[PDB]
RNA sequence: AGCUUUGCGCAGUGGCAGUAUCGUAGCCAAUGAGGUCUAUCCGAGGCGCGAUUUUGCUAAUUGAAAACUUCCCAAUAGCCGUGACGACUAGUCGGCACUGGCAAUUUUUGACAGUCUCGAGACUG
């Protein structure tokens, strides 16, 4: 019903976003950036969304020809792929090369095991026309994605050293700027892009965003992970003043604390 | 001029508990310790290691001994008789000595004890 108008919104909406962020790359050589940083920020959470609900249009789809095949290839992206190079002819598991551009030696012999012995019947033709027509879609989003996280990746050294260059345009952006930062408890950056993530508490994890759901707070163990992201916050506000001020463009002050966070994650994993 | 607030030091008088007190040329900590109700909120120490039932005094016990310049033998330390010595006329007296005795009316082995009356008497056994 809404099929096709949601992805004609979405592909409006990212269609103003993406010739925003392409001028924006283009132009790399009172409207801040910031904003259209966490517009872009915000668009890759729609865009997933919009993935998931094509993703399971396809399952529901799909579940008549190959019933199987969504509990072997449980990654969305790696079932439309799926879906689309083996179509209505299952005999496309022998001696396939683009198969083994999507899936490992391992699940590719357990599919086509399977594919042997399914009980599934043909799909139509106008059925398979709308299933390859989705699987587009959603490559087309995802390519979409893809740039949006280049631009995003592109775009204060000792906050990028201590955390990455993502996390600190996030983190940067959700806050309204660089000197609204600077001003900001630790305990308050800690909480910055937190959901609520209804229950259907512990398994939630109710107080986390943008630092807890971080590259070296989830490189420890998960009981270590609370108090790790609680020590990056603060070390990161620290960044973040001596960034509000332009003083150590190098980079010493940032090198210098993740060196001090290093020691700490060394010690409390020893 | 008194009254009064906070912190610290020094003493006196009370109460409570010994599963806790102390140390930290070890590490981390307001540039944030620690958050299991409880979070755009709270806000100080934590971790590891180490010591463990002071001293004087007093009391009790163990044992032969519990920690600081006695036992034993010999002898010395009232009268009636008797033996001598002596004195005075068979008798008497004085002192000395020790070889039997000293609860049956005049003495030293208990007529005493209780009671009552106003220094004095009575009653009972």
């Amino acid at each position: 019903a809404k099929l096709w108008d949601s992805k004609m919104f979405a592909e409006i909406m990212m269609k103003i976003e993406e010739y925003i962020s392409k001028q924006a790359k283009a132009s790399e050589v009172a409207a801040p950036e910031y904003r259209v940083i966490v517009d872009a920020n915000n668009l890759t959470v729609e865009i997933e969304n919009e993935l998931n609900i094509i993703h399971k249009f396809i399952r529901d789809k799909y579940s008549k020809r190959f019933p199987e095949l969504e509990s072997l290839v449980p990654n969305a992206l790696d079932y439309i792929r799926t879906v689309k190079e083996l179509g209505n002819s299952l005999d496309k598991c022998k001696n396939n090369e683009n198969l083994q551009q999507i899936l490992t030696n391992a699940t590719i012999m357990v599919v086509s095991v399977t594919a042997s012995t399914t009980q599934g019947q043909q799909l139509s033709e106008e059925e398979l026309e709308r299933l390859e027509e989705a699987c587009d879609m959603a490559l087309e989003l995802n390519a979409s994605k893809h740039r949006i996280y280049e631009y995003v990746e592109s775009r204060a050294p000792n906050l990028s050293i201590i955390i990455g260059a993502s996390t600190a345009a996030k983190i940067m952006g959700v806050a309204g700027g660089l000197t609204n930062l600077s001003k900001m408890p630790a305990c308050n950056i800690m909480l910055l892009g937190a959901q609520r993530k209804t229950l259907s508490s512990t398994s939630v994890l109710p107080h986390t965003g943008y630092i807890y759901h971080s590259d070296i707070v989830q490189s420890l163990p998960p009981d270590l992970r609370r108090k790790a992201a609680r020590l990056v916050a603060a070390k990161c506000t620290l960044a973040a003043r001596v960034d509000s001020f332009h003083e150590s463009t190098e980079g010493k002050v940032g090198y210098e604390l993740k060196d001090e966070i290093e020691r700490k994650f060394d010690k409390w994993q020893e």
